[PDB]
């Protein structure tokens, strides 16, 4: 009398994906530095970005939710307003850092563009000009200008979301596409239903849609970050980071699991509504359906290289 998988032992599927390890090895390094080398790491490694970074669009629609913390710092002197992005940095106990928390990943990105243009205008205390990074902040830099540039945004989404103190709930409502608007899949080597539904469902913004996709305890496991857990949990976090993306998974593999469960390991691209033109990151998707053909684990990976797309079969 046992369990043929766990969510623990799901993870496991498909051992030879490799995924992304520099990203959250360069994150964790970056945690090691002073807050004024984070800060200005940052400021170079945002701005290094240019064009590849869109910020426009999502700023606009996120900024309702950060515009009153915003005006606040506006109005701060510049030596109260360096104190504050100290303290969300450093992830001190403030009760701004705690509003920061509660976020949603859209605004807490939308919040710093508008700080780093006001910090370009100098209505925020801005990087003291021609300051210099410590040995091991530089060195942190350029581990991250050798990434791709989609793992680099990667890195910078990952420091961003874990700022603050350590329930998201200030988003926007998210529309679904209109459903003459929306995309079919194709998925060469695969026509497994529930993996082109999950593509489908997540590419229209319909996340009540791919949330029953799944079992009562399935999971969804971002890049670098523990399994959600239950219906409620998954849409929760798809309200919060799943609007705007464009999912394009190209080819996978489907074999059979123990116990009457199946695998499926996906490769493709996602573009974030935030990445410019040409942007994408690699990902792996690697599904374990229970079976009655609903996700148990579905386990996103920002892959190592594109080499890795191709790796598939056993
Ligand atoms: C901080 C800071 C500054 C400003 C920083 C700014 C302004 C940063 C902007 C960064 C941005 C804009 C990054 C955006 C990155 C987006 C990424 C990398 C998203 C990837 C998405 C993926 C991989 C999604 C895939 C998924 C799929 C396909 C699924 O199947 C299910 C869900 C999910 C797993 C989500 C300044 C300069 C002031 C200095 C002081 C501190």
């Amino acid at each position: 009398s046992h369990m043929t998988f766990t969510i623990d032992s799901a993870r496991s599927i498909f051992p030879n994906t490799q995924v992304a390890d520099a990203i959250p090895a360069t994150v964790a390094a970056f945690n090691q530095l002073s807050a004024e080398d984070q800060l200005a790491l940052l400021w170079f490694a945002y701005t290094e970005m240019g064009t590849t970074i869109t910020p426009a669009a999502m700023s606009a629609a996120n900024m309702i939710f950060a515009e009153n913390t915003l005006n606040e710092i506006k109005q701060m002197p510049a030596l109260d307003q360096s104190q504050v992005m100290c303290d969300l940095v450093n992830q001190a106990d403030s009760p701004l850092c705690r509003t920061y928390s509660s976020f949603g990943m859209n605004v807490k990105l939308g919040f710093w563009y508008q700080l780093s243009e006001w910090m370009k205008e100098g209505i925020v205390a801005p990087i003291p000009e021609g300051y210099k990074l410590s040995e091991d902040g530089s060195d942190v830099l350029e581990a991250i200008r050798q990434l791709e540039g989609g793992q680099q945004l990667s890195v910078l989404r990952d420091i961003v979301v874990n700022m603050g103190y350590v329930k998201k709930v200030k988003e926007p409502v998210v529309p679904p596409k209109d459903l003459a608007s929306r995309s079919k899949s194709s998925i060469e080597g695969i026509d497994n239903p529930t993996v082109l539904s999950y593509m489908d469902n997540m590419n229209a913004f319909d996340f009540q849609a791919a949330v029953a996709l799944f079992a009562e305890d399935g999971a969804l496991k971002p890049p670098f970050e523990e399994p959600i857990v239950g219906k409620e949990n998954i849409l929760a976090y798809m309200n919060e980071q799943c609007y705007g993306l464009k999912l394009t998974p190209q080819q996978g593999v489907s074999e059979s699991a123990a116990g009457e469960f199946t695998q499926v390991k996906v490769t493709g691209r996602v573009q974030s509504p935030w990445f410019g033109d040409n942007v994408g990151l690699n990902l792996a998707w690697r599904f374990l359906l229970n079976p009655q053909g609903e996700i148990f684990l579905v386990a996103i990976d920002v892959l190592a290289s594109p080499k890795e797309l191709m790796n598939l079969g056993l």
